[PDB]
């Protein structure tokens, strides 16, 4: 088997599409292997640049293809860079930008904490011919900085791991495992923009909504409750603009359908009380005596899921 | 003719649009067939790459082109694999990735079942001279995951067909019909998301739009009854913004024209029921008494929708 | 002059885009004409695939470009192939898929019959050097089907015209004048999806918006009317939507603005009535009797338009 | 130098986006010059398609790169024609496609009038050594048409231009200038789209917001009053549609500010006659007394603008 | 090492995304160097164009690939020429076009000042054997003109540094530092279009929601408001629709803010001045008397806001 240095720089993550779970990366690839040694001009090794390696790999050269897994499309290299040394060691540099896509769980949505996974093989040689020896990462330009809504956490975590492919075994019985380079990228969102934007002015639409209890007026209790209530119904389809079609709830689901419960039951008890006026001049008391209590129920509901979902 | 066997690997599939009838599959291609023996390097087969494939092909190499039918667009083709063994095998694997376009079928949109199919198909030789012996499927990587609304069931489906290309009767008069390799990949919706996010707020809308029916003054009955069955009828829609222009109905076109038809009937009846006010101060009671009856009436309606559909 | 047989094959027709005057067309392409003899291997033709085409070409081979007029972009070619007969026939067979425009009329939009041009010219070989003999279409897979929003009648129909090009005149003086295919695919729309989704909430509008006139008190007659119609005013941008920002109205503007014109002058009438009423006490009954007479008068108008129009 | 006759003809013009001030040009380029003689088979001209000029000109021919300046991305060549005479002519034609962009001034959108700039240069043969010595235009499929939503008036107007690069200095000092080939293809809009589309609901919508002056209830003069108000600010982002963020106004948008003082001044003048009423039953007489003199200003701020700014 | 005298071109900047953090140069690129002399036919430079480079390459010529390091996919090069002097100096010319995108920071976003980054090193070439001498900057189409909502002032502010990269430590231990051109192009945003458009209507709709406080009954003053407040709530999604998901506030977000606390300070005061009510009939008068002071109050928050954040 050959042995394979493998040493990766990012230069930038950018793009991260959780509508179509997907996010881009740029930066370079270089690998680094020892083979015979050869004769170059000089001591000095040689460089040899694009539309040039082909002539070095229809001379004879191997020059292994080592793809990305995880990939939709295709890689978009750039210039790619063969580097060739007299003592034997062949380095290949290029230049990837690459669209990503892996799976995420959007359970805690608001306060979500993810990773990005880069995934490489070869194409078609097996570590019985080719072997990865060791990753070092490069993240310095992204090290300690914000991507537009999401924040980087420490460093790079790696592992090389190695797969069964199944499908080579017509045709290749016992040898079809693959050499993979596994790298994760911590990522932690800004809950900044939500917690400014969405549930600051839910939370004014939820107190108005509570302070119609205190009016007096039959038409201006309903016709305000039911105008507010329309209102928050229509703002059910937030989630749908930033995440895809999710089968799960988030935080600010589970605020709005508690605001849904809220104003329903509010109605509800609405109606209710005035069907409990029977020659519409005698008053309840009781039924609208829930100024007090009540918001420190929600209040209640509010922070026992804050504390047991956290 | 010349027999073929063809193994099938599928990444990943993703990008389900049901606007444009697409979506897109992830893999790779294997496609192995025997010829004529020859001579390689050592007693182990010969491995070439991409930019090297074409050189051989120039040699002599009979390597034919199996093109995908049911594509938008071209296959995606990254890297591209050539297996040459001394004693008369020749593998060539390729790595494709394609948009694949199809029919489907949504009558019962919330809880369909769909499948997709993989239609591949030789460009230029027929079978015989070019015979599709068989194709075993590796579905590993996505055998039980979700993918982001879809559930998936089961293994693949697979049958290979031999169709007529009528076209090619001026060109090649008896011979001109071609060996077709058919995969089916069954898939089931997750009704979930629109269970929590439509029709349940639909459902508190109708209730609050039944509720009203409790009230005791005339301005009171038709204002607030008018803006519901305006925002009811505002959330037509929803159907347009998933699916295409279909000209078929869905459980969410059809509840929401049971909608239309009880709000529209419980404005038509208290408009009747004024007009039958001959003073102004004449009280109906029959035309208000069917608070009960008819909401049972509206979840029969349903529960008959629900049991001859299904 | 040398004759060009072409025989045409259609796969699948989709990707509709009224807005962008669009629509994309998928099968192959076959043109078969008549050389000089030559050998081959056997007595049987010779298969040239893609990337070896290019080498016959290079070694004397006159295969002339046939290109598109009416596509935008370029044609996306997939796999090509050429067939070389020993007795002096050749054949050259390419996979197209273009994205084809051409001008369309929408004035009747909901029951519109449409149908699709395809423009093929030689590149550079008049009739004089190059003639197109004849066409046969093959359209089966689409033969009866109904495309997303479109339904298919009856077969193709084809016709071969000859068009002068004067901007050859500088360069080749009297014979500038190209064979161009033109192949004519006939489509009808279904009204469906617009007769169940539109015209029906807002014949539903309407009638809500003229049970108004049934009310005895002013705020119920002119505020609910007022919200009526703001919003049917906020539905003058669903021909926008599906079509372009089209000179000329269609059924959905000319009944839009029809109800424009009933609620505005509905609005008017009863302003009108209320300055009549000089002591806010004397009551019309002519202003306001045009329940019965007017909703035929239209019924009437739209009847007119439905058999002038028709 | 050496003389250069381009002959220029345009398919169709489509695509015009002006929100990205970008439009698309279809057609065919065709460029004439003199060179030495040469021999070719025959006494007729040799015909060089597509994958062979590059032999001819690795054979040492002569043909310059004429570059489109105002494109984004690059023109979408399509096939490329070589035409060679014995006698010393050299003619390469191609068919170009273009995404142009180019300045435009929207200050009377509706009623604008516009052109459409080919800006073509070679890329390093300065008129020192290529010049162009005329251009012919050829079009005639679009001469008297109308695109999707403008008119074309007249025939082009044509310009070569000499233009000098001071960015050469430094590499060739004192022969920098550059022969340029400037069309201008002029354009008018149909402002068809906006008048029955825009301009029209808005009428009424004023029309309304004026006739609720003849009301005699205060709740009916503001709350009716107070909604068509919100709707119409919200009308304010109809430029932003189609055009882009634009630093100035167009008559939809100095017609809809007008609209807003009409309505702003409207609601100020009723609650400063509120306010005159001290008791809350003396009533005034002069402050709504406008209802006919100010409609006749508001047709003269109108009629002011159309006169002064046409 | 060897000297590089690199002169840039921008032909047009264009198609500036905030959303995605991008924006498209058009130019051209001029890179001159001096080597070895050569042999030239005449006394006059060579001019080797496209498809004609590679060949010169492939003969032994030393180019090397200037990369753009701060771009999205790749440079869009159109036409390349290669300009060689006898006496020994080689100048490349080549037009780019991409799509670069760097940092950016909105926190006076209506008044903000940006600058354009132009970032370019060589691919595999360090100081040591490649050094930029000198760039001279060629802004003369774009220098003092608006962009569609950017202004430009003044020339380019260039810089060349010198950059370590640590990545290629492993294959080059002590020389792996680029010699890197930075190019800055400063922009100021034109404030017009927000001044006209947003801050403007929302200005007289916080106008009339002050002037609702000199009305003298309960269901005017809560109806009203609260129709006012959701619709001013509604506009909070005017920053997401040109920026981003920003964690920060602008002017547009502040101000609108104000509002929302504006009116549900206002309409917390209307229901605690009810509830002072004890019987319904005593009039409270201090609790409405901020019609005055408030106003100079918000316009004193505002003018602390400008006076401090300028
Ligand atoms: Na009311
Ligand atoms: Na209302």
């Amino acid at each position: 088997p050959v042995d394979v240095s493998v040493s990766i720089f990012i230069n930038k993550i950018y793009g991260v599409n959780t509508l179509e779970q997907t996010y881009k990366v740029d930066g370079y690839i270089v690998a680094q292997w020892t083979g015979k040694p050869r004769k170059t001009p000089g001591d000095k090794p040689l460089i040899v640049e694009n539309t040039q390696i082909e002539r070095w790999i229809n001379n004879g050269l191997w020059v292994p293809a080592l793809e990305f897994i995880n990939v939709v499309g295709s890689p978009d290299t750039g210039n790619k860079r063969l580097m060739l040394f007299p003592d034997g060691r062949v380095i290949y540099n290029a230049r990837f930008l690459g669209s990503f896509s892996n799976d995420m769980d959007f359970r805690l949505f608001p306060f979500d904490r993810q990773q990005f996974v880069l995934e490489l093989e070869p194409f078609s040689y097996n570590n019985q011919q080719l072997r990865f020896s060791d990753i070092q990462v490069y993240t310095e330009n992204i090290d300690n900085e914000e991507i537009d809504e999401w924040w980087i956490r420490g460093k790079a975590s790696t592992h090389i791991s190695d797969i069964r492919y199944d499908h080579l075994s017509s045709v290749q019985p016992n040898q079809n495992e693959f050499s993979r380079i596994t790298v994760r990228i911590d990522a932690v969102r800004n809950p900044s923009y939500y917690l400014w934007s969405f549930i600051l002015p839910l939370g004014l639409i939820i107190a108005a909504s509570w302070s119609v209890f205190w009016l007096e007026s039959f038409s201006e209790r309903l016709q305000t409750s039911f105008t507010l209530m329309l209102t928050v119904v229509a703002y059910a389809f937030y989630t749908s603009n930033i995440l895809g079609r999710l089968p799960y709830t988030t935080y600010i689901d589970q605020m709005i359908i508690a605001g849904y419960g809220s104003i329903f039951a509010a109605i509800l008890l609405i109606i209710f009380a005035h069907h409990r006026q029977a020659n519409g001049v005698e008053d309840d008391l009781l039924i609208q005596r829930s100024r007090l209590a009540f918001p420190l129920g929600f209040l209640a509901i509010g922070c026992v899921l804050v504390i047991r979902f956290f």
